[PDB]
């Protein structure tokens, strides 16, 4: 039958990542065109995508990998099954890093917060919040019961996870205030360079120009699962087919072997 493409709402960080990685979001200069199928219906959240795909035998959608449940089926992409292991070793291609960025301006307090994020406790916040931990080496954190304010600015996609990390840190450092500003990766990089943010949040690789004078560090890997209804006999798609389906070029399930 006819493929029912489920898209996330305009401005969604997951939509931005998905369309960029699959090449559906093309730049013909400094103007980006989102080629998402014009027939695609919209869901406003991960829960909404899950409900729509579980509720319709012909539907396909995309969600954060950590949100995958038995109520839907994740497709293999290029014959690779989405998992902690295939995201970590780079076999699974629908993934993006959650980077934090800082400069030589990073305060002692900012450095203590980075140490917490790098610690066994910090890594546990990441995995408990269902993201993948890229780091294999772990350090111990002991609170200095510091005081002061931190400004963390950038990607909306990293904001929720940053909030969880700030909560766990403030439990150990009650006199530390952490402000998290969600705007975008480019605004976060600029804020760090302009010294208006202590730490920036970037949900993609930095360009050579952006990286100048900065250090970046992946605090998490965010995989994206392409999900279908459990009734769907299809189990794998190529990256070409994936882009064809979500751009509305391939519209029937019989074309997917
Ligand atoms: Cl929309």
């Amino acid at each position: 039958g006819t493929i029912e493409v489920i898209s996330r709402e305009n401005g969604s960080g997951t939509r931005g990542a998905f369309t960029e990685i699959t090449g559906i979001l093309k730049k013909d200069g400094d103007k980006k065109i989102d080629n998402t199928a014009k027939t695609a219906v919209i869901q406003n959240s991960t829960e909404g995508v899950l409900s729509a795909v579980q509720g319709n035998a012909n539907a396909i959608g995309y969600i954060s990998l950590g949100s995958l449940t038995k109520s839907v089926k994740a497709l293999e992409i290029d014959g690779v099954k989405a998992s902690r292991d295939t995201v970590l070793d780079g076999e699974y291609p629908l993934q993006r890093p959650f980077n934090i960025v800082w400069s030589s301006n990073l305060s002692k307090l900012g450095q203590d917060f980075i140490s917490f994020i790098h610690s066994k406790q910090g890594q546990q916040v990441v995995t408990d919040n269902k993201f993948i931990e890229a780091k294999t080496e772990t350090t111990e954190y002991t609170s200095q019961h510091l005081s002061g304010k931190l400004s963390v600015v950038g990607s909306t996609s990293v904001s929720s996870l940053m909030e969880k990390l700030a909560e766990a840190y403030k439990k150990e450092n009650p006199e530390v205030t952490i402000d998290i500003t969600s705007n975008g990766s480019s605004a976060g990089i600029t804020a760090v360079k302009e010294k208006t943010a202590d730490i920036g949040m970037v949900s993609r690789e930095l360009t050579p120009e952006e990286g100048k004078s900065l250090t970046h560090d992946a605090i998490a890997l965010d995989g994206i699962a392409v999900v279908v209804n459990n009734d769907n006999k299809a189990s794998q798609v190529s990256m070409a087919e994936l882009a064809d389906v979500f751009s509305g070029k391939l519209t029937t399930w019989d074309k997917i072997k």
